């Protein structure tokens, strides 16, 4: 039977491809995932972001010693954010904000980083994806969704007129 | 006749003069990324305004409309940043929109007239009030954008 290695990784849109902004997720056999962020704010940590999934994959095992690796869909389970720290930069505001491959957003999430809250997306991103594997074969990096965690410091003012009489 | 100070400031970074009587304004902006300025952005244009003496003693000021001539961006330091300014009316229809990285230096000409259709009966030292003529935001982004990526390897 099936002997593969799976993981799930995140890495910045850089060029990069130096390899430095790799975070390994968590991960179990059964595709089931959690990826751990620390928020800088940035004198200090503010807090921690967590987002859980499971991909949904089986494995068809060849006679030869290749394998078929199905990649049906992802599903994110739940995005939580635990505040530690008053945030420093009091005028900046943090965007999580999770799409598909394609582009489509499909979670977004604006807060000030002060408090701590879960919520529960419970979304299914069909794949539908086939690796047919060789002995030492790898599929290589697949995209599977796409992640957005940004900074926003949002100057918004206005133009005021006056006119005095002085008489 | 008339005796009427006119002024102009900007509410909510962004500093107010120079101004002249006559309406015409400049506002001035820095980008600041740590506490190392980048760049300077300037706003200008000008109210159409002005002003019919009355026999009382009172003035009438009529504030017509406020055009927008140009945005300017001079970046002074090199260099994942979104910046984008904006410029919307008083009733929050955005009339201009530029997003750019802050690395180049740059002129838009905006040539906007805002129809205001205002006006204030002004007896002796009275004051129109903060008059809102239109808004700007100086909107700055940080992104990290990503992917997650998913791997398969055949151990045999």
């Amino acid at each position: 039977g099936p002997n593969v290695a799976f993981d799930i990784k995140a890495q910045a849109k850089g060029v990069a491809e130096y390899g430095n902004s790799i975070m390994t997720a968590k991960t179990k056999p059964d595709g089931s995932f959690e990826f751990n962020h620390d928020m800088i704010d940035g004198v200090k940590t503010i807090g921690y972001g967590k987002l859980t999934g499971k991909v949904n994959h089986h494995y068809v095992a060849n006679k030869d010693g290749s394998v078929t690796a199905f990649v049906d869909s992802v599903t994110l389970y739940k995005y939580e954010y635990r505040n530690v720290a008053q945030n420093a930069a009091v005028n900046q505001n943090i965007v999580f904000r999770v799409l598909t491959k394609d582009g489509r957003p499909i979670f977004e999430k604006a807060h000030n980083g002060n408090k701590t809250f879960a919520e529960t997306l419970n979304k299914t991103l069909q794949l539908n994806l086939k690796y047919e594997l060789k002995p030492h074969a790898s599929s290589g990096n697949v995209e599977v969704f796409k992640i957005h965690d940004d900074w926003v410091h949002d100057t918004h003012g206005s133009a005021l007129v006056s006119y005095v009489n002085n008489n």
